[PDB]
């Protein structure tokens, strides 16, 4: 379970990064 | 055409935030039992 | 409870694949004009 | 423009990675 939970938190944190990137791209366009 | 793409990006990053919230919920549940 | 979480992960999977397809579409459009 | 495209390709790349990871996790929980 700890590996699953740590992987979901990794994916979480990358999804947040992806949302920030798409926000940045939207503003440039 | 550009306004359509900007609005689609806003939609996707909204859905992306929702997905992340759903995964955080799942992570919480999986740690309890 | 576990079956519910597995089914939700399959929903999220599907939605993430759809999102990627949408972004690939956007990437195509933005390179044309 | 090339910067934007290359970032979108990085992102959807990583999205495919995320989907494979979630598919792996679903299988593990199926136990």
């Amino acid at each position: 379970m700890k590996q699953i939970e740590d992987k979901l938190e990794e994916i979480l944190s990358k999804g947040h990064h992806i949302c920030n990137e798409l926000a940045r791209i939207k503003k440039l366009l």
